[PDB]
């Protein structure tokens, strides 16, 4: 039997803008259970993440006043975010078209799935939900260097789509924004949103001998496959958010055409020129 997925179930009776796929955050659809599930996830992650999350992430939660006890009001968070970096979050039903996603980031709008997992899925949800996309992705948007990286990333969507290279950018996003690590003199820390919202990946990614930790390299990353249904076999490590922003400076067009005919690295591969940490 095929049954409707969570995105479909949650958006029953709702709509979205035809062009940008946004809707006003539907605050009336959040139940008591939703606020309680949010509070449980927030409390869980805030216990796990000290000494694991990069300091900027934890500071961003505080500066944006991300609610600990309820699903945040996007408009209220935006007052803080706009003043900091001119960014805002916009509500979306779930997955949106790539060109729209990129156009959002290019215009300093960060799309956030509005709905939350059910408490029976506290441990993990495959689909991005509002906990992953707000708690995991948004706090670093008050960092002007990271925000500028996302903007530059967004702006690259037009050229990438024109050249059939959106999957090459998707790899860059995955291995930075979603699953990136940042080395510090205090030790390795986490900036990837997919790790920051996870129950257990933040333990594995710093404590396990199993995954590879490889220095950031743009071409390597854009030539590396990923999988969505398992902990990462490889994490890419930056020294600074400036490294990400600066990586967007050159013309990606000739990089895409070179990659197009190449065989990609497997998710668990170490490449001959990797700086292995
Ligand atoms: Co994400």
């Amino acid at each position: 039997f095929v049954v409707p997925d969570i995105t479909t179930r949650k958006n029953v009776g709702l709509s979205h803008d035809a062009n940008d796929f946004t809707l006003p955050q539907p605050l009336d659809r959040y139940s008591a259970e939703d606020h309680a599930t949010w509070a449980t996830l927030y409390q869980r992650q805030c216990k796990l993440l000290p000494g694991r999350a990069c300091d900027e992430f934890l500071e961003g939660l505080e500066r944006l006043e991300v609610d600990a006890d309820r699903v945040p009001d996007f408009n209220k968070l935006n007052e803080k975010l706009m003043a900091a970096t001119g960014w805002k979050i916009v509500a979306v039903p779930g997955l949106i078209p790539d060109d729209v996603f990129f156009e959002h980031l290019a215009n300093r709008r960060f799309p956030v799935t509005w709905w939350l997992r059910e408490p029976h899925q506290l441990d993990y949800l495959q689909e991005p939900d509002v906990f992953h996309e707000l708690f995991g992705h948004v706090p670093l948007l008050i960092n002007p260097v990271f925000a500028d990286y996302l903007e530059a990333y967004g702006k690259g969507g037009v050229k990438a789509k024109a050249l059939g290279a959106l999957p090459m950018l998707a790899r860059l996003y995955w291995y930075t924004v979603e699953f990136g690590l940042i080395n510090t003199p205090a030790g390795m820390r986490i900036y990837g949103a997919g790790i920051l919202s996870s129950k257990s990946e933040s333990i594995y990614c710093l404590d396990s001998a199993s995954p590879n930790r490889v220095g950031f390299d743009l071409m390597r990353i854009m030539n590396t496959r990923y999988r969505i249904d398992t902990f990462q076999k490889t994490y890419f490590v930056i020294d600074s958010f400036k490294q990400l922003f600066d990586a967007t400076a050159p013309d990606f067009a000739p990089l895409y055409l070179q990659l197009a005919d190449a065989q990609p690295w497997g998710a668990g591969d170490i490449a001959p020129d990797d700086l292995v940490l």
